[PDB]
């Protein structure tokens, strides 16, 4: 495995994951994605805040995961009247329009950091249910202190779940993409399997729910034996793999989630450093941190070790001076000729991104690597 100079740095990039992460979480408990970035800063995601709440309840850290909680809970409470509207107007068959969905980023006073027409998503509702009940399982916590949120929660996701919405990477509004049905899912089987949460009124519906997700993936979302991108696609996307974990469409061991691991791998991860997609522009189509590690989770929890290991040494190398972790590094780029436009609008790639952090200790955790 790994000599004691190789331990000492991994061990090092964990200690300052939790540094950062922690320095940087609002006072109010929200994650930022990037204190830096000039079109990230000043919002919050829940996705990119769940993985980081996951990585740091793993690390051991109860209050700032429970800060972060305590957020996303009071952020959706405050949206309980907006959600019953929502219903409402399915229930009298007025559909409504993207623009009046719950929101893609927050300002960390809970309030829509943008407009959901131009951003519209639901994987990061299905993604913040799966971080609450791990983290509520993991330290033995009553999870009556977040039930008001989940509430909203649950009842948003069961009726706008098959909606088509832009993608985790905000592209193709139009289509149902199997990495952010399988966020869904896994709130939904997460919340749904809860003993905690046995007399919901919605405790059946999530399971049941749940099976309707796996349906439509099974009909349009798996093609020569892998997981595709959107339900209707050939093509593979790095987050694919979280559809087996941490989302269990399938679990490690079954033939879609090894076929989908190499589909991956043998596509979109170059020397360790893995893509998002085939045509991503993004900085030139860089290879991402935290792709990598959700590639590198799943090789630890399929039993290949090895390879989960070359995945996890693969990002320590990307840690700058500071031991900070950028979204994404150019050793390869798949559309070299675009890095440059992106660097001039937009500045120098995110670092340190939480999330990236976040996925850093999730893999080193599966590992055994923490302190
Ligand atoms: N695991």
């Amino acid at each position: 495995g790994l000599d004691s100079h190789e331990l000492a740095r991994l061990h090092e990039l964990a200690r300052h994951s939790h540094a950062v992460i922690t320095r940087h979480q609002d006072a109010g408990g929200a994650y930022p994605a990037a204190p830096t970035f000039s079109a990230y800063r000043g919002y919050a995601w829940l996705r990119d805040g769940s993985f980081t709440a996951e990585g740091i309840s793993r690390y051991g850290d109860v209050a700032s995961a429970g800060r972060f909680h305590d957020w996303v809970d009071g952020v959706l409470r405050r949206r309980r009247g907006q959600v019953d509207d929502l219903l409402a107007a399915v229930d009298r068959g007025e559909v409504p329009s993207n623009e009046g969905m719950l929101p893609t980023r927050f300002t960390f006073d809970g309030n829509d950091g943008s407009d959901p027409w131009w951003d519209f998503q639901t994987d990061g509702y299905g993604m913040w249910l799966w971080s609450v009940v791990t983290h509520a399982a993991r330290h033995g916590l009553d999870l009556e202190r977040w039930r008001a949120g989940i509430d909203v929660a649950v009842d948003y996701l069961l009726a706008f779940w098959d909606r088509p919405c832009y993608d985790w990477w905000e592209e193709h509004v139009e289509h149902r993409h199997v990495s952010t049905l399988g966020a869904i899912h896994g709130g939904l089987v997460a919340v749904g399997t809860c003993a905690a949460l046995r007399s919901a009124p919605w405790s059946a519906a999530t399971l049941q729910v749940a099976a309707r997700i796996r349906s439509l993936v099974s009909a349009e979302g798996v093609v020569d034996g892998h997981l595709v991108k959107w339900l209707g696609s050939s093509a593979v996307d790095g987050s694919l793999p979280a559809c087996v974990v941490p989302f269990g469409l399938v679990p490690p061991d079954d033939d879609v989630a090894a076929m989908t691991r190499a589909a991956v791998a043998k596509d979109l991860d170059v020397d360790g450093g893995v893509h998002r997609f085939a045509a991503d522009v993004f900085y030139g189509g860089g290879q991402w941190i935290l792709l990598s590690a959700l590639l590198g989770w799943n090789l630890a929890a399929a039993g290949d070790t090895a390879g989960a290991l070359r995945h996890l040494r693969w990002i320590a190398d990307q840690a700058d001076a500071d031991g900070d972790l950028p979204e994404q590094v150019p050793h390869h780029l798949l559309h070299p000729g675009s890095r440059a436009e992106w660097v001039a609008r937009w500045g120098t790639v995110a670092t340190p991104l939480l999330w990236s952090h976040g996925m850093y200790l999730i893999l080193a955790d599966e590992l055994g690597l923490l302190p």
